[PDB]
């Protein structure tokens, strides 16, 4: 017996964590189709491998913004990790500057981006909302930069809360003695009004004002047609995120990897795509990569390896992936990954 | 633990009812093939929301046939609704006005028009069959516009009724105390004679001669071929109701959902067309709507919820649709129900 | 509790005859992949109803090689059918007469042509396959044109028999007192010499054979290619029918009800084309009908039902099927036979 | 009860083999995709058969390689075939041989070359991976040529080993008695360094190597891309074998019955194009000859077969199969392997 792929880690997170942590981070939106999509989707990819050629070094590093990382997968933002473990967000901060990837902070997190920053080095992201008190996000920014976070991540696709009727159910609150860490300090119990601060107002135009407050790069999370994806590039956005947010917000949109292509197309090669959403298999990374993303993010992994086995447990995820995914390059018959190529894949839609 | 979901109620009602009454409610026709598959094809279209989108405020009035309600969900008329709650069409009607929408009455309502008519104001529709004895049909429309009922809606797919086997196993009888009132009182125990008054001659030319004894507008219920459609507008119909009666007239039709397109195209926009059958989400109204149709009817909602908690039930499975409705038109980037496209949508058959 | 629909009685036949029975009716041919297709394949056709269409009146009579039935719903020569009733055949033969259709007669039933033409007046034909004694065949043919059998059913997709893995596991045997009384009396235990008289050298010069021996109009029983059903017309075949065994013979061969419009266009109306395997429902019937067949024949509901309740059970068969199909017909807007059309209904395949 | 079907065995096996031998032999790569694919993938294609022909005599030569076999059915290389019986590759070499067919011998048997070869005579090939030490691999060539093998397949679809979880959570080891005996003997336990003995930078160039030290044919094991199978064959190879290992390696790689029309064309009938995995029926069997292919091979069932009856189980195995795939011919019209056409199949992709 041993852990041997990443989706074993929710069963133990399920059957350790309390029902209702659970199913916060578990559950998608209402009926839950996209989220069984998520999954199910990468099912109808296929590969063409290229027999007999040297694969005797694989490379997986890349350069994502400048900056240059072990392989083209890191860390999406999840939220409140503490419920998950003690440690938390530092768990997951040590283990992905040791994996020698990127982490993307969440402003719900229950460590502020300072305390994450202390852990040691690595390439940080910072998620966040553009919310009413402008002034709020003029600051989260600023801290952010002090922390020496590399760049924003502006997530556009919950100007309202999806309905994940488990929470509803289960009557879903945060832990007593846990705290929004990144709202303690600068000036505005936290989770009701960070809720109820949500601007569900906005459209382009705020995107440009985030870019007169700051110089860092904005991705923008949360894009899923080809018509929002040519939006992002003229609004100046460093990168699009593709992303369905976990399945967790309007059901019946499609699986990231099935819309990541009409993305790519859109965006015209003048900025990079990335995927969230399904990923827990390096085959899984190999056929976004062969679709046209630059990389890819993870989330629910995260937290159930952390209830789990704590920061061991996001190493080891880490770990298993780059593996996987190593060993699809080789099979594959690519040395590195300029070598991925579409016709490297076969779509159910081709 | 707590109601997030208007399928939720159907499990209640299975709990509380006596065999006889739920089976009648829920069953489908022969092997149920199509009632299966009215809830299913839903599953078969995919959202292309739009982000970053001023969704402060959502609209969903429309207006229908001159009059503006709520919202695009209607109530579809049941029958006998008083096998599932003492107070049955009056819990109905009371909750129908309230939420701000329409209700259809059935002719086989174990309450008259004149009794619903007095829970208070409301814009009603009613149901009705051309019998044999045309003259009772004089009567029964005479009685409707007299209760202030706005419209007429003629169901034109039951010749003959399709085979609901378990009621034929059940062997289904109306309980002792209640009565098909709208047939007590004008002239003609009241389940075998008015089951036996079914007209199996009606044609097109009977549809002319409900047209010249009442100026109501006339709804065609039962349409789902392009040909029928054009006939219907082309015999003064005032709309048409793309409806399959819930699956249990003729199995092996197809699901609502997926006829609709052809009879909305076949109107060319001379007449609205609404649909019925398998409604059960918000997200479910939003592509009915984005596929061309006026608004949409619930059926077994309706019965299910009144079981339930009466009244109580009725209101909440409203205002559930409503609420999801919302939020998946906020989610989706549309303000009213003009900024529903078809572009919106993704269909499995495009 | 009531029975409502024919595939309810292969419960029944199963619970109440012997594994060995059981299965020898029951069975297909190895992993038995087309026995399930051939009734799930009706499930990938859907109608498009014609409403409000005076359906007062509904014809099925249908005129099949000049001889006026019924319904278009004949029964199949299935074998043995003493094993599933001690009246077996006898039963049979007197409920097709009373239903007003015809009866195919196999020549391994339990029960002789003029046993079963002593029951009473009705229109019969009779089954058979060119056996490597030729003097027997003569013998047969000269047999049953004596008892008055309207026609012969050639049967010519057994060269060798399929593999029924159930039958083999059980180790397959007639019954003590049972006989294949056709066999019994003319110049030829019987259950090992009649299996091993099957002709595996036919060809079309042996159909031309037949043709010189009797003037019975010739239908050739097992046709499910366009190739094929071209040289049956060739060759002087009075009508095809498009059948796969019943799923017995060659696992893999399509359902028929989706190669029967192949071989429909293949006639070029030279001839009729019927249909058998998978025939549970009215719907089913339709269907056929809709797609260019003449008429359809049962085999299993026939032995299953007879197992259950002798005679009254197939009459229920008979009737149910009537009543399915008439009900359809009225729903579809079909007042009769030359009503229905390839309109009327649309394929997975269109 | 007895045993009627090739998977059958699987059942037996795996109730009498301890965990990891079973596990070993039974799983495929990662979330086993492929593995199921392998077998439902047949169910995708379905038989036009031909009717009234003369099927008497059914001929299942041919001729591989100048080598003239009873059927086109031949033993692929597995691998320490002593876990599943004493006997091992001895049981399966004279089975082989009695069933008059080819069996590849895998270099990691627990039998040596000349092991097999005193069994009796029969053609044989040898399977084989170019290792880092060519020594070793020079070695191995002219010992099995000295055992009069008529042939040599190079597997190329193995530069690294795939991950079967099973064995992974198992802790797989070879049981102590065993020994790679094509090892033992010739100049360099026996499990570990010949596992680190795989050489990765394999690329075409070896090919002509393996070429310059032997002068038997060189068949390519493990091309399923028509890129990959024209270099194959402009590099002298013998002949191409599609195959996927037994769905070992990279999952999601397609089914080889789906691959094989591809490889196939690519081929231009200048060399011979066989297939492996999933066969398991005669009807599997008409199918890859129907695409294309000279023959195929069978792994799992050998070892299984093997494991439950020992060499009986294979000479069992063998037979069911030959006896499957003559009883397809002969209900599809065949009268010898030149005989099947691809008109005598339909392909869900057609
Ligand atoms: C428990 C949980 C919390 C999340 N929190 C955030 C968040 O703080 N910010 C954000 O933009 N997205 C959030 N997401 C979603 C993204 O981080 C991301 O798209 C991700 O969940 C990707 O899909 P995966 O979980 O299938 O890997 C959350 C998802 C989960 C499951
Ligand atoms: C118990 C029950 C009674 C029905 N009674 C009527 C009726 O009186 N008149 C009519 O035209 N349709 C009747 N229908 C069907 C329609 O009201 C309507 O098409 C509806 O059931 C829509 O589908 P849904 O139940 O899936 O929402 C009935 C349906 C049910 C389940
Ligand atoms: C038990 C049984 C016996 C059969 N016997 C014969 C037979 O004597 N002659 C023949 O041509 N076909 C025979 N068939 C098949 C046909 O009668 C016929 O194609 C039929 O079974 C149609 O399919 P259904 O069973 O799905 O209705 C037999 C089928 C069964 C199940
Ligand atoms: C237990 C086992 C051992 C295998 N050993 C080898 C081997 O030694 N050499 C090789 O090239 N392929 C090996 N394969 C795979 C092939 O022999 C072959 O492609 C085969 O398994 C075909 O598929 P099937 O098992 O579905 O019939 C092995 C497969 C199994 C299941
Ligand atoms: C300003 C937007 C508010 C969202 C923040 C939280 C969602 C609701 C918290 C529990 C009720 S946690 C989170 N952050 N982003 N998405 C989520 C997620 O849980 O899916
Ligand atoms: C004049 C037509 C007669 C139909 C009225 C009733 C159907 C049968 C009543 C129970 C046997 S109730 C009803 N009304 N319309 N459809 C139904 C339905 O139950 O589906
Ligand atoms: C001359 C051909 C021999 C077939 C006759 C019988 C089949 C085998 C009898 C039980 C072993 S009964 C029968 N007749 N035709 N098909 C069948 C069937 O059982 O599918
Ligand atoms: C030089 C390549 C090494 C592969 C040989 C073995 C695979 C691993 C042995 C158990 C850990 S047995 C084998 N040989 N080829 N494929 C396999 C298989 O088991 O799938």
């Amino acid at each position: 017996m041993e852990i041997t792929n990443v989706n074993e880690y929710e069963a133990i997170a399920k059957q350790k964590l309390p029902k209702m942590v659970y199913d916060y981070y578990a559950s998608g939106a209402e009926d839950q189709w996209t989220l069984a999509e998520n999954r199910n989707a990468f099912s109808r990819i296929l590969f063409r491998p290229r027999i007999l050629i040297d694969v005797t070094n694989i490379d997986m590093t890349t350069t994502i913004l400048g900056f240059k990382i072990s392989m083209p997968i890191m860390i999406a933002p999840t939220a409140m990790q503490k419920m998950a473990h003690p440690e938390g967000e530092y768990a997951t901060a040590r283990a992905a500057s040791a994996a020698g990837t990127i982490m993307t902070l969440s402003s719900w997190a229950t460590s502020s981006v300072e305390e994450v920053a202390s852990t040691g080095p690595g390439i940080r992201f910072f998620q966040l909302y553009v919310y009413k008190d402008r002034n709020v996000v003029a600051q989260l920014v600023r801290r952010a930069e002090r922390a020496g976070f590399k760049a924003i991540a502006l997530t556009v696709d919950t100007p309202r809360l999806g309905r994940r009727e488990a929470d509803i159910k289960n009557r879903f609150v945060l832990p007593p003695f846990l705290t929004l860490k990144n709202f303690e300090g600068i000036d505005l119990g936290l989770s009701s009004y960070v809720a109820g601060q949500i601007d569900r107002s906005l459209s382009w135009k705020d995107v440009a004002w985030l870019q007169t407050i700051t110089s860092l790069p904005i991705l923008v999370k949360g894009v899923i047609t080809a018509e929002d994806a040519r939006l992002a590039v003229q609004h100046g956005a460093a990168g699009i995120i593709v992303s369905n947010h976990g399945a967790r917000q309007l059901d019946y949109v499609p699986a990231t990897i099935m819309a990541l292509e009409e993305v790519v197309k859109a965006a015209q090669g003048r900025i990079p795509v990335f995927l969230d959403g399904g990923v827990r298999r390096g085959t899984d990374v190999f056929k976004a990569l062969a679709l046209g993303a630059a990389g890819v993010f993870i989330g629910r992994p995260v937290v159930f390896s952390l209830a789990a086995e704590g920061e061991a447990g996001v190493k080891k995820v880490l770990q298993m992936m780059r593996d996987e995914f190593e060993l699809t390059m080789a099979l594959s018959g690519c040395r590195s990954l300029k070598e991925i190529s579409r016709s490297h894949i076969a779509a159910d839609w081709d």
